[PDB]
């Protein structure tokens, strides 16, 4: 079963697309397109992510089950108003 660890990582990524975290963090808001976008495999790379997992099917299905986020092939973003969050690299 991965039922579990798929609700652990769901809410790890939710909390890096919260308004409270995006608000000091400038890493992940360079990393953006100009629609909000980041690659899925970077939001992988994170340290509280791989401790849990490094299937990345895995991820995709914890993320699947958000409301918080929105996944266009292999980018994810927060489904609110994404275009205010993106910074300059």
């Amino acid at each position: 079963s991965q039922e579990l660890l798929k609700d652990y990582i769901k809410r790890q990524i939710e909390y890096y697309f919260s308004v409270d975290n995006l608000e000091r963090d400038f890493f992940l808001r360079r990393k953006m397109d100009a629609d909000g976008f980041l690659p899925i495999t970077l939001i992988a790379s994170f340290h509280r992510v791989q401790a849990l997992t490094t299937d990345i099917s895995l991820i995709f299905a914890a993320l699947k089950d958000s409301k918080v986020v929105e996944i266009v092939d292999e980018k994810v973003r927060r489904r609110e108003e994404p275009e205010k969050w993106p910074l300059p690299p």
